């Protein structure tokens, strides 16, 4: 009795090019998608998704426990104190279903100047041993990198849906310095599934993440094939169908507050599925101190009554909040 999400297939392919006017026509149905629902699949995106998948399978279904607790981020292990974004989030089998790995730019190194000066939300990533994960390390920041481009491609375009220069987003989304992280989220399929890992929406809805907005510039997911997401519209939630050949794109809040909420911040959650599946976000960050100055493509002098909000205040603020509201994760 769910009505399904209208979440439109677009073929990204002339944001990689140099076709102005093609890239104007992809940029308007951005721009459609951005007004109604608020997702849509890029298609045509150039990045090996089947073999992100499997790499990505081999990691999470040979990792040991001894290998979790050494990666820990620190809401699991106090003893890695520098470890709030990067490093693995444990399950609690009987309580907490999900688990995942984050990691964050390859080039925050022990010499990048960020991690010199110990600015909140960089670290250097942590890495299982290469020997019992032959071959991961290397393969998750080539992704790191792939993903980048295709989220520069779509910055692109989302630019150029709002009446500016392609390159209004991009110029702050730089591989020296970009907040951007991924994770690789495993959802298991668990016989009995403890119900205490089961959230309840006010509809009755069972879920495993509940309401939200997303906590960046815009998010660039990839996921299994299983029917997981929705998102709340004005004739309530809707479906949103999965397609494991595409990457499914939203704004998040930092879009919104730029854009006066003219592309809104699609408010979201995860349903509750007994099955083993992947869900592998991109999350589009910029850097600690980008600033974009915030416009309303609705009014005729593009002023907005919004402040401007440096992209490092924004993300601190949200990730922590995002743990107040919906749970550590
Ligand atoms: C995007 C879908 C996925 N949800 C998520 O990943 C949820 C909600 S968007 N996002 C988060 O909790 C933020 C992780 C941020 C990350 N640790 C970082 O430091 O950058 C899910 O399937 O649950
Ligand atoms: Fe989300």
């Amino acid at each position: 009795s769910v009505s399904k999400a209208n979440v439109p297939k677009i073929d990204v392919s002339p944001l990689f090019g140099d076709d102005q006017a093609a890239k104007m026509r992809v940029a308007q149905q951005i721009d459609a998608a951005s007004r109604d629902t608020g997702f849509f699949y890029a298609v045509n995106h150039g990045i090996n998704v089947q073999r992100l998948s499997q790499k990505t399978k081999e990691f999470h279904m040979s990792i040991t426990p001894e290998e979790k607790w050494d990666l820990a981020i620190r809401a699991y292990n106090k003893e890695h104190q520098d470890q709030v974004r990067a490093g693995y989030y444990l399950s609690i089998p009987g309580k907490k279903a999900v688990e995942s790995f984050c990691y964050l730019n390859p080039n925050f190194t022990p010499d990048h100047p960020r991690i010199q000066a110990k600015t909140p939300t960089h670290e250097v990533n942590v890495w299982p041993d290469e020997t019992k994960h032959p071959g991961f390390q290397d393969f998750a920041e080539q992704y790191y990198w792939d993903v980048f481009g295709l989220s520069s491609a779509l910055l692109k375009g989302y630019a150029l849906a709002l009446g500016k220069e392609e390159n209004f987003f991009a110029r702050h989304f730089k591989p020296d310095d970009t907040l951007a992280s991924v994770v690789l989220i495993r959802y298991p399929y668990l016989d009995p599934y403890p119900e205490a890992a089961i959230k309840t929406a006010a509809d009755g809805t069972k879920l495993s993440f509940e309401w939200h907005e997303d906590v960046s510039l815009i998010t660039v997911l990839y996921q299994s094939n299983v029917q997981n997401l929705q998102v709340e519209t004005a004739a309530g939630y809707q479906d949103i169908e999965a397609d494991d050949t595409g990457y499914l794109i939203n704004c998040g809040s930092y879009m919104a507050h730029l854009t006066n909420n003219y592309y809104k911040a699609p408010i979201h959650r995860v349903k509750w599925v007994n099955a083993e599946r992947q869900s592998l976000p991109f999350f589009v960050n910029l850097g600690y101190d980008s600033v974009i100055d915030p416009f309303d493509p609705r009014e005729p002098n593009g002023k907005s009554d919004r402040e401007p909000l440096s992209y490092g205040d924004y993300l601190q603020n949200g990730l922590v909040s995002l743990i107040n509201k919906n749970g550590q994760t």
